[PDB]
DNA sequence: GCTACAATCG
DNA sequence: CGATTGGTAGC
C-alpha cells in the first residue's frame, strides 16, 4: 500500500508533465481503502454515496450505525433485515436506496453475494458482470466499491461527473468530456489509474 | 441566505 | 418523464 503508492506516484511523475506537476502540488496519495469491510458493507456504502457528497453520505451512515447497530459498528445483515424500509429511510437513505439496501442485506444473509475471497479473484470485468445483477448497483457503484473497499489500483471511474469536470480543466478541453474520452486520455496512467483518478479528485482542494 | 451537486420506477 | 437522500462549497 505504501510501496504501491510511492510506485504509482513515480509512474505518474514519469508520463507527460501536467501529471508530474499535479502530483507534486497535491503531495503523497492519502487514499485509505477498507478491504476489511465485508462485501455487503462495501456495497451498501457505495450505494449510499450515489448522488451524495462524502459529508452527506457520512451523516447518513453515522445515524445508520448509531441506531441500527448496538455497538456503533456497521449493522450486520441480520440487523438490517430486521429493520423495515420505513425506519431505514428515516436515517436519511432515499426510499429507493432503503429498498435496495434491505435487499442487499437479504442477499448477504442468504449467501447470494459472491464471497470476498471470490471477489478478490475476479477481474474488474467479471466483478462488473456479477455485481451489476444487484438492483441499484451498476458501473459507477462497482467502481467506487473497487476503489474504496477493495483497494484496487487500476480503476478509472471515467463515468464520474466530478472526475469529468476535473479532466476538462486538467487536459484543457473545450467541453466536458464523454466517458470514452476520459478513458482514452488516462490510458498512460496504467497500471495505477485509481491513483490518477484520486489526484484529479484533489484538484478542487487546491 | 440560496442552492446546485446514480439508478430506479409508476 | 419527473422524483429522489443531504451537507456544504461557491455565490
Amino acid at each position: 500500500k505504501d510501496s504501491d503508492y510511492k510506485r504509482a506516484e513515480k509512474h505518474l511523475s514519469s508520463i507527460d508533465n501536467k501529471w508530474s506537476s499535479l502530483v507534486k502540488k497535491v503531495g503523497p496519495c492519502t487514499l485509505t481503502p477498507h478491504p476489511e469491510h465485508a462485501p455487503y458493507e462495501g456495497i451498501i456504502r457505495a450505494i449510499t454515496s450515489q448522488k451524495l457528497s462524502d459529508a452527506a453520505t457520512n451523516s447518513i451512515i453515522n445515524k445508520f450505525c448509531t441506531q441500527c447497530s448496538d455497538n456503533d459498528e456497521f449493522p450486520t445483515p441480520k440487523q438490517i433485515m430486521e429493520t423495515d424500509v420505513e425506519t431505514l429511510h428515516e436515517c436519511g437513505f432515499s426510499k429507493l436506496k432503503s429498498q435496495e439496501i434491505h435487499i442487499v442485506a437479504e442477499a448477504a444473509l442468504n449467501k447470494q453475494i459472491p464471497s470476498k475471497s471470490e471477489i478478490e479473484k475476479m477481474s474488474e470485468e467479471e466483478l462488473m458482470e456479477s455485481l451489476s445483477k444487484i438492483k441499484g448497483v451498476k458501473r459507477w457503484t462497482i467502481e467506487m466499491y473497487s476503489i474504496f473497499t477493495l483497494g484496487r489500483l487500476d480503476i478509472m471511474p471515467a463515468d464520474d461527473s466530478t472526475l469529468k469536470n476535473e479532466a476538462k480543466e486538467f487536459f484543457g478541453l473545450s467541453s466536458k468530456p464523454q466517458t470514452e474520452e476520459v478513458e482514452k486520455l488516462t490510458k498512460p496512467c496504467k497500471p495505477y489509474r485509481t491513483i490518477a483518478a484520486w489526484y484529479l479528485w484533489q484538484i478542487p482542494k487546491l
